[PDB]
């Protein structure tokens, strides 16, 4: 049998305190103030669901980590985030309060 498998090996437990701290951030009003393309998929979506291969190639994420597997694995210790379904996308357990960009009716 010589079928590829439908897994990998996830990062260690320091890697992930390092991984999931920066995507906490992410997702808090202090980078949302400052990131307004973030700040707009966040604020797209019903529940704020932002992809994970974008979030692993962040412009502190990339220092440790380009891979949205490895992502994934850290999104299961998220203490104020929310993972879906095949882990591919995770949200901010709160809905993100509005921004004055966001107030503008174009």
């Amino acid at each position: 049998g010589e079928d590829l498998e439908q897994e990998w090996k996830p990062p260690d437990e320091e890697l992930i305190k390092k991984l999931v701290d920066q995507i906490e951030f992410y997702f808090s009003d202090e980078n949302l103030e400052k990131d307004a393309f973030l700040l707009k998929h966040v604020r797209r979506n019903k529940l704020g669901y932002v992809s994970v291969k974008l979030l692993t190639s962040f412009k502190k994420v990339k220092h440790l980590t380009r891979d949205w597997r490895t992502t994934a694995h850290a999104l299961k210790y998220s203490v104020v985030l929310e993972l879906n379904e095949d882990h591919r996308k995770v949200r901010r357990t709160t809905p993100v309060p509005l921004f004055p960009n966001e107030n503008l009716p174009s």
